[PDB]
């Protein structure tokens, strides 16, 4: 494996290059993956380091990743894994991140975490919704250029998005434009304060280190907070003492379970094109959902 051997000393080099000493490579372990990234863990019997890999044309990705670990680490909220580096060889780009120390889960790990999130939402920034570079959720990039109007961007730059990619793999739940338009008007008087999303906050994601809930594959944006609460809420939910204690914090708005079908609805769309293959439940939950928001 010829450019394998390349990678390998490209790793090398963004690690010297980080570390100070040369990084010399002593193990190296396939993690398994259900995701298009390579997963490995490597050491140099001192310093463990996590490592996504893909194709070369994938550094770009990989870069928006290290970018939104880095502003989401600057919050001085939420805990979030260091970044030791990004780079590309002949045939492979990758992520060299943190090794997190995953261990037995703590709930009350989740109060301190929706302070944590609480305080992630309540940071003040700009007056319109996106971010300046594209962020990823899964294999698809999330357009995220600038606009003032929430209802705009959520149906168009989120639902729309989503329903033409499901198109293209053959998952067709009905007319995209009826589904955009009616999520239009459901948003219409809503344009929230812009608020710092994780965007991809669900219990997967999140790992206990010691007393602490750490938080991994962000796909951020300034958007509306309650994008967050309803992902978590959607498959195996955070437990009851999270929701409680942000809710306390930064009371929910009038509206959320309305909002929090369409919101959710991103993420099955998304799911539904990621895992049509393998799982089946996901396009059957996103076309029950959408007959609800579109026939009743």
């Amino acid at each position: 494996n010829l450019y394998f051997q390349g990678m390998w000393k490209s790793i090398s080099q963004v690690l010297a290059e980080q570390f100070g000493a040369y990084y010399f490579i002593k193990h190296k372990e396939k993690l398994y993956s259900g995701e298009m990234n390579e997963i490995w863990l490597i050491n140099d019997e001192v310093q463990t380091v996590f490592v996504k890999i893909n194709e070369r044309s994938y550094r770009s990705m990989f870069r928006a990743e290290a970018d939104q670990l880095a502003l989401l680490a600057k919050t001085n909220s939420i805990n979030v894994p260091l970044v030791y580096g990004i780079g590309n060889s002949q045939g492979h780009s990758f992520l060299l991140l943190e090794a997190l120390n995953k261990s037995k889960n703590k709930q009350s790990s989740f109060t301190i975490f929706a302070e944590k999130i609480a305080q992630l939402h309540q940071i003040q920034g700009p007056d319109k919704y996106g971010l300046d570079f594209d962020t990823w959720l899964g294999p698809i990039y999330q357009p995220n250029d600038w606009q003032t109007s929430w209802a705009k961007f959520f149906s168009e730059n989120r639902i729309g998005w989503q329903l033409q990619i499901c198109k293209e793999k053959g998952l067709i739940f009905g007319n995209i434009d009826l589904i955009v338009q009616i999520v239009a008007d459901t948003l219409s008087k809503h344009n929230p304060k812009p608020s710092i999303l994780h965007g991809n906050l669900w219990i997967e994601n999140c790992i206990q280190v010691d007393d602490k809930i750490f938080v991994c594959n962000p796909a951020c944006y300034w958007g509306d907070r309650e994008c967050d609460i309803a992902f978590s809420s959607l498959f195996e939910p955070f437990p009851t003492n999270f929701y409680q204690r942000y809710n306390e914090i930064y009371p929910l708005e009038e509206g959320y379970l309305e909002r929090k079908l369409i919101y959710q609805l991103y993420y099955l769309l998304n799911f539904s094109y990621r895992y049509y293959n393998k799982k089946q439940s996901y396009v059957s939950l996103t076309q029950k959902l959408i007959n609800q928001i579109l026939h009743k």
